[PDB]
């Protein structure tokens, strides 16, 4: 018998790929590796990765020490994307706010079912 309730995310207590996973309800993730291996592991798991951030999806790029994933809370009709990335790979619990321009969004992939 295992409770499995106060567990949820297999990640730490403050990771870029931790906050993302919890913000998507655990629909996709876990086996995606980390931010720099996202698109590869996502496709391996069976996700469809494109590159168009949207409300409820996640932002991703391979650039960075661990890559760059940030959960997308909403994409603005202006062409700017409102994402949320906690800790990333540096500041613990730094709920990093970032605004992605459409040009930048063209760089960032996103993995959806």
């Amino acid at each position: 018998g295992s409770s499995i309730s106060h567990s949820g995310n297999l990640y730490t207590a403050g990771q870029c790929t931790w906050y993302v996973y919890d913000k998507v309800g655990g629909e996709i993730g876990s086996t995606w590796g980390n931010a720099n291996n996202w698109a590869a592991a996502a496709q391996g798991a069976g996700f469809t990765v494109n590159h168009t951030p949207s409300k409820g999806a996640i932002l991703q790029s391979s650039e960075g020490p661990f890559g760059h994933v940030a959960y997308v809370e909403s994409v603005n009709s202006d062409g700017s994307v409102t994402i949320s990335e906690m800790n990333y790979s540096g500041g613990p619990f730094s709920v990093s706010s970032r605004t992605i321009s459409a040009s930048e969004a063209g760089n960032y992939n996103y993995i959806h079912i």
